Parts: structure tokens; sequence; C-alpha cells
């Protein structure tokens, strides 16, 4: 055991440059390492300017890849979970990133500590969107009722959609989506959202099918005419809308 520093910093660069996994966990851990020490040389403010450049430097990963490597995606969204200078690193690009790559557990774990010590709601939908791809609807629909709807009969339908009575929640759906004598304030643009999205739910669940397609197509710029050339244009309506017009349309047919 009287053995030196290369017979153990060689042979680990060696098989860290062959296996991804021990390559992740040994880019993670020095960076961690690096950054822990960093609290001697750098103060107050060259310290901000070399996290907010680290910060600049993952946003531009998560926002240029377009190959998904799973030990890449997951070590960049593994060490922002413990500094929290880069907590705030991107709720939109790491939900993407995180669905294109199949690891929702590390966007789960990086936006929950994110959300603990706007840029409120936006990590709460970028949240749910990824406890919707894994099941998970207690945990989604525990959401919507505390952080993200505001107005009662958002509550009044999750309550109603949660003892499987899905007639009585898609007609508060409609009834919230066309109200334009909103007395207290009005809804926000994620708790109207939510609003179309669930109703889309709960027309999928019932059966109706020509509710469903109507609606499913009603909101990408189909006014008078139903323009079904749109989904492909704004991409977000391809991962949300697309599913639900297929689904309708070939149980129509």
């Amino acid at each position: 055991i009287q053995i030196k520093h290369s017979s153990l910093i060689t042979p680990l660069q060696a098989v860290a440059q062959r296996d991804p996994i021990i390559a992740k966990q040994l880019f993670s851990s020095l960076f961690s390492g690096i950054l822990k020490e960093m609290d001697k040389f750098k103060t107050l403010s060259e310290k901000n300017n070399i996290t907010q450049k680290l910060l600049q430097d993952f946003n531009r990963f998560l926002n240029t890849t377009f190959s998904f490597f799973p030990p890449f995606v997951s070590c960049i969204q593994d060490i922002s979970c413990q500094h929290a200078a880069l907590l705030s690193l991107d709720p939109a690009a790491v939900s993407a990133g995180c669905l294109a790559s199949l690891q929702q557990p590390v966007g789960i774990r990086l936006l929950e500590e994110a959300l603990l010590r706007p840029p409120d709601v936006l990590r709460w939908v970028e949240l749910a969107k990824l406890y919707r791809s894994i099941g998970e609807y207690d945990v989604l629909r525990g959401i919507f009722t505390s952080e993200i709807g505001t107005k009662q009969i958002t509550q009044s339908a999750l309550l109603a959609e949660a003892r499987s009575d899905y007639s009585e929640a898609a007609k508060q759906y409609d009834e919230a989506l066309n109200k334009q004598d909103w007395v207290d304030g009005e809804p926000t643009e994620a708790e109207k959202d939510f609003w179309e999205l669930a109703s889309l739910d709960c027309y999928n669940h019932l059966a109706e099918w020509k509710s469903l397609e109507y609606c499913s197509t009603a909101s990408i710029d189909s006014e008078n005419p139903p323009d079904l050339n749109k989904i492909w244009s704004e991409p977000f309506y391809q991962e949300t809308y697309l599913p639900y017009m297929i689904r309708s349309k070939l149980k129509l047919l």
C-alpha cells in the first residue's frame, strides 16, 4: 500500500476513456470537487461570473445538442443539482432533453431542487410534463390543485376527475374556457393551457369522438376551416395535439 498516485490516476482516465458511465461519474465528481474548492480563491464576484458563465455553457449545451446521449445529458443535469447557482438552468431545455433522452428522473430531481431553496410557475408546468410522461397522474393532479390552479372551477373539476366522473369534468372545463365575465382576475396562460389539455383528456376518456377531434384541432391556426397543416409548425403541437388528433379521427373512421 506504499504506492504512488500514477497507478491510480492513469488507469482511471484509461478506463474512463472507454466506458461512458464511469466517464459520467468521473466528470461529475471532478467538476463538483473543483467547484467545492472554489470556496477559497474566488470570493464574491469573480465566483459569481464563473458560475454565471458555467450556466451559460450548460444552457447552450442543452439547447444545441441534437443527438441525446444519456450519460452526457444526465451528467450535466446531475452537476446542476448540487450547486445552487446552476439550479436555474432552463426548465424548457431540461424537459426537452429528458423527454428526448428518456431520463425523466434526472429532470424531475433537478426541477424539484429548483422548486426548493415567472420562473416559479414555468418549472411547475415543465415538472407536470415529466410526471405526465411516466404515468404518475396522482402527483400531477396534486400539482394542479396547489400551485398551478388559481380559480375554484379548476379544483371542482379536479375532484370530479379524480372520482372518475369525466363528463362532469369536461363540462366544467368547457364552462371555464369560455368565461369572459371573470370577476376576480384572469387565469394565467398555464391555467388555461391546463384546462385545454385536461378537456382533451376527458373527451378521450369518455369516448366522445366528434368532440375530441374538433377540440384537438381548434387551437392551432384553424378558425373556420380545419387546417391540419400547422401541426408541423410549432413543434409543441406535434407533442401535445397530434396523438389526440390522429386517435380521434381514426376512431371516427
